[PDB]
């Protein structure tokens, strides 16, 4: 296909208006006093949302070039959010005002990559104020109290993760489960979360959620890479005639089997999913004999002699339930006999004892502690169902929201840590000019955020910045009650993780853009 | 007429682009290896030139903003050539340099007040610079050498000027003159120069150079202010019938009688010129007491009693010739007995051994001085009548030139004092960080000079301009030879009033133009 | 008066195609196989004329730019016509040829400033050896063949020619005029000539030579520089009144005096020639005073004291005959008593023995010279008028032709020494390699009229091209007779003044046209 | 010596070369600035003059020429700019066949829009 190349400042020109687009699109939404914006669906049905994530992901131009620099804010914010859980809207409206500046700054002759070198180095100090400035959150009462702001101050929500959160343990593994009844209850069950996801995307039965989960499914364990859909095709025939879903767990499916799997996927005639082997080479083989172990199955090795077509359901593995997300798949109550985990823990501990370098005995511990520890179980109850799903869906949220405050501790939300940073860092210098204006563009966009916020709850933008700036530490203006104070003890409350990945991911952004010459696109 | 109006940016990018089409017209000429411009004649003989005053007097561009930006940069070009004889290419490219990067530096976002602050502030240590650097022209060898060097280095001219300041002063009055015979020679005559000029530039009988003289004119002083045309009539038939130009010295001509002044001089069928008085009050009438006591003739005062009517050819004034200019008007051995300026100035003496203050004894000092010492004049002479004028015309730039520098010095020619000063100048600092913008600014604009004299000589801009920078002292580039060293040695010299004041004309233009924010003018 | 402004390539692009245009409408006429071009006359009479100059004078573009090519090289080759005589379609086919090439050479990036001193060098090599190859004409017999070769190989008129430069002189003045009866007359009268022209074009009363002459006119010669035309009023209207012709000489006529004078002109009720006086001062008065004793009327000197009022006809100065050309002004047969002219050039001798300094002896020298050696004058007779026109016309062009050898010499005709010249100068170099490419622009320039002389012819131009080059001398290729050989032994003759000049101009008009980089010109 | 330095080292020694024909010297001094132009490439790339770094490490000898990345001269073997010699060799070869390709190219070919 022919390509369209645009070079220069034109093209910086339209992926400007793009991510001007984007960010005009998904910032409205930002704040307590967010506005709403209505998304078209091909149903005929409109979408009114103040959330940020789906705006983001309808947004998408018609222009080539707008197109690019939407799709790139787009990727930079969708992997904040991944790794954090929030701050995509803030994520975005921080890469635009460094885009914005940093492109005018251009515009005015200076270097791009002195300007891109004194943003990251601003990006740096912003990243290590933030680090100072972050108040612990390892208390089982600091971790309801995150628990409950974010769950939109919701007692019960914060509570159950506390007790949780204290019963798994801080590294520990928490899963949220629909509750039979009225109450909620949690239990602690056999099982293991690995960082393997899905192979592709169609495997998703909830697209709400973006991840895939099954129902007593059955665990396929293989040593090998599997590439023929030949070879497991008695298995899967015989687990589609058991009528159950199935797991397979291989060092890669790809090709015709991976094709055909998908195919099948979607025509539902059977409920088929593939996740990759976790780790490399014996450390791969390590942790498919622990999930065999722990699941009740035998891995199909091909040293040891089993194949794929001689594999039958007793030695497919079976458990309770199976969550697999994109970032992360997770195992839940495999039917194992707990002897066989005392034995294979023990032997995992005297591996431990005879490991001799800090790096082995790392790993061997990190296995053992993911075996052992459990899963806790959270079941949300409610009265009704809807407002059952409602509450599993807070609870989920919030559990998000206090993994990362235990992860990276929590500083004042609402966009006022970002401020404080910025007076912190007023005084910071670079060693060319150029690095001094892009320490100040840095410095304007960490500002933005709660200007932006408290122009959408339509007070004064700059006398609001200025009076936060005026003051120390997590003091600040309240968008909700709009009126200042200390932004911690009134409540609002964001992890450090959610914002420093926030702007690390900005800054990256708006660095490949500013030092981006050229373009290359497909003709219209 | 209907206005309209251009707002903030706009405004500026159509002065800018008035500006760009001027500098590149007027740029090309500057340097030894400066290109020529071909001028429309309405003749039918195109004018080839490679003299940028020319070019820029032509030049004034059909949309009405580029008109704008055009006019506003040849007018602070014109009194940077009044003011020194020199420079105005030189005063367009750093004008055009400064706003250039200003407008640049605005759209960046930078305040245009705090710019127009930095600019003025190292256009005034430029100019400290430029006197620290500047060496003495006060001896007469050094007054010959630089008259030589700006005559196409010709001795005889130099020689020539250097005798003739030293039998009139450095101060005195010199004029050129068309030389009867084959030798040159050096005259000194009664007559004065004073500051007042034409009333209306259609008084100039030749354009080429932008002046007006008249030979053995008739010389009217009235007391009173002339705007009546039926006042000095019957004098202005009587002077007719004289077959003479007339010259009135007034304290000023408004009105019916300037317009029909206007007119005859169009229409050509008297050569009338018009001054106004110099000075004011008793200072002005004592100033006309001493014209008539120089020309021989009657001042009309209506005071005393006589009125313009009852003036005739004997109140008249007379002299040989008289030289106007618009900065200047000079008159030039006007007949009058030697003994009643004798008196006169003995009489000035007697009121300075009296006078009291130190203004009136300045005042008169000056009134004695310009009475007594009289106009040096100057006939060129040749082999043949074209070289003859070739060589007054060389004769009259020369004195120009020495003039501009035994008022204020010399300094290394060829654009290279001011990439000097900006050598100095590279620890300026400023309060804000937009006046340090600014002050960058002015260094990138005084190096511009040198680039474009070199790109004219076709050379590499950047590496001769570094190369002047790494030295110092008069050491430099040279266009003509190609090769480095002390351009004062070679004779490349430039007076310092001429670089200081297009730097500083230069300087305020580009003030006014990044400061303009809207723009009025009539519709197409 | 709105100004379009072209720069750099764009304007060297227009410049080329009005070049190209202007010599290619003039250049088919070069050579004796040379074509016609049709001119368009208002009245209804096409003109079809092989005469290069009629063309050029006829051709002037619609778009400015081309305009402006155009007229330079109309202007640069009538100024080499008046020069030499002839050449004008050589120097406008020379300059098209260096023009091509050296923009084609600067759209290659070389240095146009080093191209133009390039081309200087050669073409300065290129009249050392021009000079190098003519041979003289000072015997009388090669004048008669010269003008005989001259005015179409008719003996008659060469000889007429021979006797006449014997009879008054090699430097003497000649003058072509009607004979009355069949048999030509050659007849020596009192007169003199001076280079100085008339002041407009509008005063020419035959176009198709470009001269003003005045059957027996009235001669005013005033001292004094002359504007207003009430001045000469009575005098103007007395010589009116009289039925003869006025001319009229002074230091200068200007203004409204010579405005009137041209409106009298065009209108044609009074026909008066204006011309400024010779020299400047003391000569010019000596010069004034000559011409006045020579005509028999009285200068008209401010100093003793008569003014034009005062004038009379019988001081108005009177004769036979003159004629004014743009480059100089002849007087023929003024009326004058002999023993008064002896006694003027006896003074002028005896101020020569009293003067000391040599250039003063030469001037009077040349004074004397003029004032004794009179104007010969030829009266060419025929047997009707329509044959003794043409015959004059060619007696005239073989006066010129044969003035200019007397001068210079004579070369080889048709062309073919400016490739002789090439063929001696293939083996120059110089300083930089752009001069270089400049010297071999020049040599293919002085190449080409030959080129477009027998591609006029129909012949292969190349091929003769080489074919002269390889011969040495005077051998050249003959146009008329198609087959080669000396072309001074042939009868083809072109003076050394002739192809020198139009070299020169050429040159000089080639080197600004490269070193143009902007014009100005009004809007369409 | 990497950065593209090599290429401007080989010009200054090759500033002598001539050829048969003047159109071949022509030639020689278009290669000439061509292989001068990588190392502009690269300096104006790092946003400072291209010329001034261009005659500076001209004006040098050896392996002696501008960095980019620390923005200072000096020897670059020593510095750790390296670059293989078929790698330079390669591209000057093939980028020397393109272009006399290219400029002896009178007729092209091509199906309709």
């Amino acid at each position: 296909a022919a390509k369209d190349v645009k070079f220069g400042n034109d093209a910086r020109v339209k992926m400007l208006r793009g991510v001007n687009v984007l960010a005009d699109a998904v910032k409205v939404t930002l704040g307590p006093k967010g506005r709403n914006v209505v998304l078209d669906k091909s149903f005929g049905a409109p979408t009114i949302t103040k959330d940020g994530v789906s705006v983001a992901r309808e947004i998408e131009l018609e222009d080539k070039f707008e197109n690019m620099g939407a799709q790139m804010v787009k990727e930079v914010a969708s992997k904040a959010n991944d790794a954090a859980g929030d701050g995509t809207t803030t994520a975005t409206v921080l890469a635009q005002a460094i885009i914005t500046e940093g492109l005018k700054a251009v515009a005015a002759g200076m270097n791009p990559m002195d300007l891109k070198r004194g943003i990251d180095k601003a990006v740096t100090a912003a990243v290590e104020e933030l680090k100072a400035l972050s108040v612990p959150c390892s208390d089982s009462k600091a971790i309801a109290q995150v628990g409950t702001i974010s769950a939109n101050s919701d007692e019960t929500v914060g509570k159950l993760i506390a007790e949780a959160m204290d019963k798994v343990g801080k590294e520990g593994v928490i899963t949220v489960e629909d509750g039979t009844g009225l109450q909620d209850e949690l239990d602690v069950v056999e099982g293991m979360q690995f960082d393997r996801g899905y192979l592709s995307p169609y495997f998703i039965n909830k697209p709400e959620t973006g991840a895939v989960e099954l129902e007593s499914p059955f665990i396929l364990l293989a040593d090998k890479k599997i590439s023929n859909i030949r070879e497991m095709l008695p298995v899967l025939e015989a687990v589609a005639k058991a009528g159950k879903p199935l797991l397979i767990i291989a060092e890669d499916v790809e090709g015709e089997a991976l094709a055909t799997l998908v195919v099948n996927t979607m025509r539902g005639i059977v409920k088929v999913a593939a996740v990759k082997a976790p780790g490399f080479g014996d450390r791969r083989k390590a942790m498919l004999q622990d999930i065999a172990t722990l699941t009740g199955g035998t891995v199909i090795s091909e040293e040891i002699g089993m194949e794929l077509e001689k594999a039958t359901l007793e030695d497919l593995g079976q458990a309770k339930r199976v969550v697999i997300n994109k970032d992360t798949t997770t195992i839940i109550d495999g039917v194992g006999e707990e002897a066989a985990i005392q034995g294979r823990v023990a032997q995992i501990r005297q591996q431990i004892e005879e490991a001799t370098s800090d790096y082995d005995r790392e790993k061997l511990q990190e296995r053992v502690a993911k075996l052992a520890g459990g899963v806790a179980v959270i079941k949300v109850g409610a009265a009704t169902e809807v407002e059952m799903k409602e509450k599993k869906a807070r609870v989920e949220d919030a559990l998000h929201a206090t993994r990362a405050a235990v992860e990276e501790g929590v500083v004042a939300g609402g966009g006022v840590a970002l401020i404080r940073v910025a007076s912190k860092l007023a005084d910071l210098r670079g060693q060319n000019e150029d690095q001094n204006v892009g320490i100040k563009v840095a410095l304007r966009a960490m500002e933005a955020p709660l200007r932006q916020i408290v122009l959408n709850c339509g007070e004064e933008p700059s006398v609001v910045a200025n009076t936060v700036k005026g003051g120390d530490g997590n003091y600040g203006y309240n968008a909700a009650t709009e009126e200042y104070g200390n932004m911690i003890d009134m409540g609002i409350l964001d992890p450090t993780k959610v914002t420093r990945s926030a702007l690390q991911y900005a800054a990256s952004v708006a660095g490949l853009m500013i030092t981006t010459e050229c373009m290359v696109t497909d003709l219209p």
